[PDB]
């Protein structure tokens, strides 16, 4: 059970993600086998077309743009002042062939609605494709966090240790439309087992 301090710490994590703006993405740009037309029957949730959003610049709602999402696998999200460390890490890993890295589409997961986005007026959940990352990718991410200070991912209880879920976000859908969500997941599940090639860092 969550204690008084643990519940208060969860309020801090939510508010920290709401106030967090102007951050950099340390991810791996990838090529996906699915296309926009594959989800033609699906209705998507785009905050740029919605009303009641309290802070369009907050990272908790800013990137909820329907299926208009760049194909990429996020390794970590850190602050803007760490951009020199991230540039230094990309030069330290200059001899690493990122194109040899590869992921495997395992399962389609609809992430729960984050409380940070819901408080900002968002009504969308992320439908992603969970990936199986190799040891090379896991080691690249761990050394990345060793060179570049990165905030700890706290998506659940503050007491639980973070479990990295490597994924490619396919699109956001409304949280109050189960038929549209189930149909999207069923169509996305047809791409399970597809091998995903990395092209390089996200720019
Ligand atoms: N439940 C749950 N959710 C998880 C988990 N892991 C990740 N998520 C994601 O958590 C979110 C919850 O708050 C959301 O539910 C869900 O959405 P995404 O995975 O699509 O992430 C948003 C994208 O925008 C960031 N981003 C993009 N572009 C930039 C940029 N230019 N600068 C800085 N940041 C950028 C992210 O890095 C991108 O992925 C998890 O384990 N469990």
């Amino acid at each position: 059970s969550a204690t008084t301090i643990q519940k208060e710490l969860e309020n801090i994590v939510v508010k920290e993600r709401q106030n967090k703006k102007d951050t950099i993405l340390m991810g791996l740009k990838v090529e996906v086998p699915w296309n926009y037309c594959d989800w033609a029957s699906i209705s998507f949730y785009d905050v740029r077309l919605e009303s009641g959003i309290l802070d369009m610049e907050s990272i908790a709602v800013k990137y909820m743009t329907g299926c208009d999402i760049p194909p990429a696998v996020t390794l970590g999200i850190t602050n803007k002042d760490q951009e020199a460390n991230f540039q230094r890490f990309k030069e330290l890993t200059r001899n690493i062939d990122l194109t040899s890295l590869s992921f495997t589409c395992k399962e389609v997961i609809c992430f729960p609605q984050s409380r940070a986005s819901k408080e900002l007026g968002a009504n969308g959940r992320a439908v992603v494709m969970k990936l199986e990352a190799s040891d090379d990718v896991k080691a690249l991410r761990n050394v990345l966090f060793n060179v570049v200070p990165t905030p700890r991912d706290i998506f659940g209880p503050v007491l639980s240790d973070p479990v990295w879920c490597p994924h490619v976000t396919i699109g956001y859908v409304r949280a109050d439309d189960e038929d549209n969500k189930n149909s999207f997941i069923e169509l996305a599940e047809a791409f399970r087992g597809s091998k995903i090639k990395v092209i390089g860092w996200c720019e």
